[PDB]
C-alpha cells in the first residue's frame, strides 16, 4: 500500500458534508459544471492524484431499486483545495440530453442531485477508485494532458500539486521540474473550468506549463468545421509525439468517449515519419504505466 483505495465502499459510505458548490460555467457558456467541495472529517478518506470517489445519489430507479454511485474524478489534490487534508471536490457537469425520441430535455440523476447540492447537505461518498490515471512520482517527468469537459477534473489535480504555491510548500518531496501541456477542448470562453488558475500558472511558469485550448463555438480547423481537441493535438502532433518518445513523460485523456480516435489518429502520421507505428508504441505506453485513459 500507498495507493489508497476503497477505504468506504457502497454498503456503508462515508457521510461527508457539502461545504461549497460554485460555478464554473460563466455567464454565455453552454451548461452548469459545478465545484463541489466535501469536507472528509469524521473519517479517514485519504485520496490521490488521478483518483475517483463515488457519489450514491438520494432516490430510487424507475424499477424502484435504489440508485447506485456514479464515480466522478477527484478535482482537488491530496491535500485538498484549502490544502488541510480535510476536504475533497468535484467538477461535475449536470447531464442533460434533449431526447432519445421523446418527452423533451432529461435530467442525469447524480449530476442534477450534485449541480443542485446545498452546502451543509450530507453525501453518500465511496471510494477513493482508480489506479489508472495517477501522477509519477518524478519531479522531472514530463506530462501531457488531453482534457474536454470534466475530465479537467484530473489535471487540475496534477496542475495544483505541481504549481500551487502551497501545494509545492506541502510537498517538499515533488517540486515539479518538469513540463506540462494541456489541451482542453470546451464549447465555448466561459466553459473554460479553472481558466483564471489555469492561465495564472501557465503565466508564473511559462517553460513549464503550456496551455492550449479548442475551443469549437470561436474557433475553427484549418478544414473549416468547429475547432476540436482532436485538430488541436493534429496542429502540433509532431511535438507531442516528439515529448511522448521521452522516457519518463506521460499522457493523461480524460472526458467523455470519442476524442480517442482522432488523438491516436494525429499521433499516428507524427509518428509514422520516423518509422513507428503509434498503435504498438501506445500498446506499450499502456504496459508501461505512461499512456493513462479515462473517457466516459
Ligand atoms: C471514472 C469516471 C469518472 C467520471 N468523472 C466524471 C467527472 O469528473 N464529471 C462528470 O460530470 N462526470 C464524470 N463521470 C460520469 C458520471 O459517472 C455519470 O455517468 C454522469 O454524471 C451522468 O450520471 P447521472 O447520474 O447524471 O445520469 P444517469 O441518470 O445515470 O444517466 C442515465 C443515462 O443517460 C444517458 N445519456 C447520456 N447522454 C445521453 C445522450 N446524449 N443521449 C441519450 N442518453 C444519454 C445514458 O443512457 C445513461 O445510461 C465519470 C465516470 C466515470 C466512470
Ligand atoms: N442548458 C443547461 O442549462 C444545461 C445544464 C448542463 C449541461 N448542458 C450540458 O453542459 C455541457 C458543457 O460543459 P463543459 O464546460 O464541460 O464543456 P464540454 O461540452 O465538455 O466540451 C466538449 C466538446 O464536445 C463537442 N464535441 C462535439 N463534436 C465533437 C467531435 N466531432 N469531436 C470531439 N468532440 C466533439 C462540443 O462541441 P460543439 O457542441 O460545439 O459541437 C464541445 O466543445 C453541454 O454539452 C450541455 O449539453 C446544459
Amino acid at each position: 500500500a500507498d495507493v489508497p483505495v476503497n477505504l468506504y465502499r457502497p454498503n456503508a459510505p462515508f457521510i461527508g458534508k457539502v461545504i461549497s458548490n460554485e460555478p464554473l460555467v460563466k455567464e454565455g457558456g453552454i451548461g452548469i459544471v459545478q465545484h463541489i467541495k466535501f469536507d472528509l472529517t469524521g473519517g479517514n478518506l485519504k485520496y490521490i492524484e488521478g483518483q475517483s470517489i463515488g457519489i450514491i445519489p438520494p432516490g430510487v430507479d424507475k424499477n424502484g431499486k435504489p440508485e447506485k454511485l456514479r464515480l466522478y474524478s477527484i478535482a482537488s489534490t491530496r491535500h485538498g483545495d484549502d490544502v488541510d487534508d480535510k476536504t475533497i471536490s468535484l467538477c461535475v457537469r449536470q447531464l442533460e440530453y434533449k431526447h432519445p425520441e421523446s418527452g423533451e430535455t432529461v435530467y442525469g440523476v447524480c449530476s442534477t442531485y450534485l449541480t443542485h447540492i446545498e452546502p451543509g447537505s450530507e453525501v453518500k461518498i465511496t471510494g477513493p477508485v482508480g489506479k489508472e490515471m495517477l501522477l509519477p512520482d518524478d519531479p522531472e517527468a514530463n506530462v501531457i494532458m488531453l482534457a474536454t469537459g470534466t475530465g479537467i477534473a484530473p489535471m487540475r489535480t496534477y496542475l495544483w500539486r505541481m504549481f500551487k504555491d502551497a501545494e509545492r510548500a506541502a510537498n517538499p518531496e515533488y517540486q515539479f521540474k518538469g513540463f506540462s501541456w494541456l489541451v482542453f477542448g470546451v464549447p465555448t470562453t466561459p466553459n473554460i473550468l479553472y481558466k483564471e488558475e489555469l492561465e495564472e500558472i501557465q503565466q508564473k511558469y511559462p517553460d513549464n506549463f503550456r496551455l492550449t485550448y479548442a475551443i469549437s463555438r470561436e474557433q475553427k480547423n484549418p478544414q473549416g468545421g468547429r475547432m476540436y481537441i482532436q485538430d488541436r493535438v493534429a496542429e502540433h502532433a509532431d511535438q507531442l509525439w516528439q515529448l511522448i518518445k521521452n522516457e519518463k513523460t506521460h499522457t493523461y485523456i480524460c472526458g467523455l468517449r470519442g476524442m480517442e480516435e482522432g488523438i491516436d489518429a494525429a499521433l499516428s502520421a507524427a509518428a509514422a515519419k520516423e518509422g513507428v507505428t503509434w498503435s504498438d508504441y501506445q500498446k506499450d505506453l499502456k504496459k508501461a504505466g505512461r499512456w493513462h485513459v479515462e473517457t466516459y
